């Protein structure tokens, strides 16, 4: 996807919740530093409800783009109060973004 178009999907979307970098801070939602390739809930020092940390399954493209269209039927329970993002190409580029800007 298109990096620049995610980062500012990212911005206006999941920026009040998340932060990206390196040792960056949790705030609502867990810091995404080390997202793809690890599995749900990781991030450490963030307290995740038993919902995200169960889902067991491996962030990545995939999973990501799933997640990311409905947040609560991925995973449910989830502390995450976010509807999701519904076009494909707007997803695709936003993860485009969270694979460049958490590693
Ligand atoms: C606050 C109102 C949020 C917005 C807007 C977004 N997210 Fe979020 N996210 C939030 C919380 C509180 C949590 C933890 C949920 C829980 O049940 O513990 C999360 C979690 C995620 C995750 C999973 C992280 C992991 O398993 O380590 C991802 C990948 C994630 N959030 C992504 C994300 C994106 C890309 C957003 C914008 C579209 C977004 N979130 C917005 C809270 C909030």
């Amino acid at each position: 996807g298109d990096v620049a178009k995610g980062k500012k999907t990212f911005v206006q979307k999941c920026a009040q919740c998340h932060t990206v970098e390196n040792g960056g801070k949790h705030k609502v939602g867990p810091n995404l530093w080390g997202l793809f390739g690890r599995k749900t809930g990781q991030a450490e020092g963030y307290s995740y409800t038993d919902a995200n940390k169960s889902k067991g399954i491996v962030w990545n493209n995939d999973t990501l783009m799933e997640y990311l269209e409905n947040p609560k039927k991925y995973i449910p329970g989830t502390k995450m109060i976010f509807a999701g993002i519904k076009k494909k190409g707007e997803r695709q580029d936003l993860v485009a973004y969270l694979k460049s800007a958490t590693s």
